């Protein structure tokens, strides 16, 4: 616990790593746009719901725009001058909460009221700020290490638990009538409504059911291993787009709004110092509990991204992430948007994405030597020498650790066997000897944080989408956010 | 082709296993009640669909009351003096279209009428029962056994394919107007009309898939076997009770006829004499159709329950099958009920259930005689002797066939391996060394002619079910008819 310690450790340890990182992202083309693509969703959607439920909770003071820049350029900041790409930096709940009980609280102060709200919040984040660099300077992230697995799985069932909360509350409210829309209108008849409330319970169903089938796409029988790649790795964002066409459907013979349908920053300074000084002090209090949340979350979802069964070979880099993340809770509040924070499933799913493409990437370089092996000479311990030769060569050079390499041949294999190629099928060895390894770069959560930002402009194209696929999806993060962890298996075994 | 030589030889071949089938029905307790549910449910709703169907069709004349008689009676009939029992009978599409086109016919011919629709019916069924008598007698039923297994997997496939478009138009008749109801009600208003088909959608789609994914409950981690096995073998029916009760939940708030609900026998003898004779004559033409429909359903669904893989140990009875079946159909047109025939995929459905039946029944006696001998010697070929005597002991004696035997234990099992617990697991190994087998006796289709008879005097509880069920039911049985046939298999791979 001494001062800037653990800082300057983590930025020694990152600094050698920067240039690989960035060449190891363009390495792959454009293999990377599914990790890319699958955490942009991941991250949009419940970002989105969360803007409209602050538009609707203050009075339009923050909408969707505000937290889809926030998450935007919070993450471009992250993926540049992070230190720990793998992070996803977003608007989570716990803010959420915490931005409505601070509205709550301003608009009965005639002081403050509502116009006076943003600048309290950016004077809240000051205070935020201030305490996350004390905590960061002080080193009092050491205790993450003390947490054990049992203190994350935790936190991700109660994430998994909020996101289904959230998911069943839209679908309810779906049969019900909203608080701020015209109360005598055609689409809000009793009749109507119950009509609304079935729809969305079929397009959010099958939203879920088709991605979470489609999620195991590569253990098909059928089709091609083309059209299966693809399906695995787009079949998400696909069912939504499919989906949201599917409720087009019936557009000819139902009212308008049946199904019900969706829909840059600015400064605050000047309005800042109009805030009388008793609640600029006032602010500690929420400031303490915003920060206390964000230095659990922040390093538990680090935490939770950096398992040890994903074999990675870069360092950590908690202390200097928490001093980042004040500055950006600075700059956020001064933008007069809610700060940004590091979230989950998002995480763990982006990590695991990555894992997958160097998972496919290596098996199917190994398949391609192997059968130009196999032509050749094909002796079956020249040919795996061929194999181990073509993984280190793809392999990025480092300094902290080195490549896990391929596995050991197992002994039923070599038994059950030049080498024949009819007893020999490539497909169902090449599985049994390839370990768990992680795409570690910053190009994807560039990108990530880039389309985040460009949906700002696509507004049009969002307002399209109904409110049924977004509980669809928060219903298949929750299952997500619980996707096997040694917590839920155990649970689930008592 | 020589007169009564195919009856005669299989009335011989099948008279000295009655006493044997009706004992071999009672040996097992009350875990026939199984497949017999099963079987019962199988064949009770489309009997029920096909009877709403008739009564919107023939102006009241005949309804699901007329249909489940038939089905009833025959299948007693048939359990009792049948021949080959595991045969279901029932009221099959092809003939409600039949009687469809006849009824038709006579509405518009004033010497018939509609008073008189069913008296030419019975005629009809009098020529059918002259034309099949014909037909066994002489042994046309040879020719079953030249079609191939093809000839069979393409009727299987088209009967999939009519139930699958059933059930899509039931689906789609929820969203229209029925033109029988008054037009003029808040139920069939067009909000409420979209309401009730997305409520049906909802229903039956739920019902299919709950029931899908119950049918593999036995393959499951979780719970324990007893649970397992009873959801794996009640699920069909404990889904339908399920979804029915879902369908009242919103009661409350709905009106009446929200989601839409479903809802003896006599002589026409004396009647049947006023028809002119212009007509009675004429019925040689539907009834020549009618007849070798029946000629070809009713021996493809026999042989396509007496597959080969099911090492069924008694003979067939093609050409006594057909002369009874005559007989019924001259017994249901005199008794002024649509007649039965054999039906797909019900007839395969409960020759699967029954092999399940038998194989839970060995491998719970072949485990507990294992574990018996685990604690004494356990020599592992001495405990392997033990389980084939179990084996051997459980079966029934019969003199055409003899038991399939459990079959040759694995070199590898006895390479991984008194006997060591910690590495040899029953219940892993068991079903490595278990033949397939069915269970066959009467008192499975008896109790299930029985318990469809019984729905006669249940019909108020009858009217509790919707039709969104039944059509998620026809779906299943869809499914069902192509469970994995080679012709489907190899569609599939194409």
């Amino acid at each position: 616990f001494v001062p800037f310690e653990g800082i300057k450790n983590d930025l020694k340890g990152r600094l050698m790593c920067y240039k690989q990182d960035w060449t190891g992202g363009f390495k792959a083309g454009f293999r990377i746009l599914a990790p890319t693509t699958y955490i942009f969703f991941a991250s949009a959607i419940p970002v989105i719901s969360f803007g409209e439920q602050l538009e609707r909770s203050t009075d339009g003071v923050l909408t969707a725009v505000q937290t889809l820049a926030s998450t935007a350029i919070c993450g471009m900041i992250h993926s540049i001058i992070g230190g720990q790409p793998l992070l996803i930096l977003g608007v989570a709940e716990p803010t959420v909460i915490m931005y409505t009980f601070m509205f709550n609280f301003a608009k009965a102060r005639p002081e403050l009221g509502r116009d006076l709200f943003l600048a309290w919040s950016g004077w809240v984040c000051v205070w935020t700020a201030l305490m996350l660099f004390v905590l960061a300077i002080c080193g009092a992230c050491s205790i993450i290490n003390r947490f054990t697995r049992v203190a994350g799985e935790l936190f991700g069932l109660l994430i998994a638990m909020l996101f289904m909360q959230q998911a069943i509350k839209g679908l309810v409210d779906e049969f019900r009538i909203p608080e701020r829309e015209n109360q005598k209108l055609k689409e809000f008849l009793p009749s109507w409504r119950f009509a609304n409330g079935m729809f969305a319970l079929v397009l959010s169903f099958g939203l879920l059911l088709t991605g979470l089938r489609s999620r195991k796409a590569r253990s098909w029988r059928y089709g091609t291993g083309w059209l299966r790649s693809l399906i695995a790795d787009y079949g998400v964002p696909l069912m939504v787009l499919v989906w949201t066409g599917v409720s087009y459907i019936p557009a000819g013979d139902v009212p308008k709004g049946i199904p019900r349908r969706l829909f840059g920053n600015w400064t605050v300074v000047k309005e800042m110092l109009d805030v009388p000084i008793v609640y600029i002090i006032g602010a500690f209090i929420p400031a303490s509990m915003i920060a206390v949340l964000y230095y659990f979350d922040h390093s538990v979802a680090s935490q939770l991204a950096q398992q040890k069964e994903f074999n990675l070979r870069k360092p950590s880099s908690y202390h200097y992430d928490l001093l980042l993340l004040g500055f950006l809770t600075l700059m956020c509040g001064l933008l007069g948007v809610p700060p940004s924070n590091g979230v989950i499933p998002q995480s763990p799913m982006h990590t695991k994405s990555l894992a997958t493409l160097k998972y496919q990437l290596l098996r199917n370089r190994l398949v391609a030597t192997a059968r130009r092996s196999i032509k050749t000479n094909a002796s079956l311990g020249q040919l795996y020498d061929n194999m181990q030769e073509a993984y280190h060569h793809m392999q990025t050079p480092l300094v902290y650790q080195q490549p896990q390499g391929l596995k050991e041949l197992k002994e039923s294999t070599i038994q059950a066997t030049p080498v024949d190629e009819t007893l020999f099928d490539i497909e169902k060895e090449i599985d049994d000897l390839l370990p768990v390894e992680v795409k570690e770069q910053r190009v994807s959560n560039l990108l990530q944080s880039t389309m985040v930002g460009g949906c700002v402009a696509a507004m049009p194209i969002l307002k399209m989408i109904p409110t049924s696929v977004l509980w669809g999806y928060f219903a298949f993060m929750a299952i997500e956010s619980l996707p096997g962890n040694q917590f839920w298996e155990r649970i689930l075994l008592l």
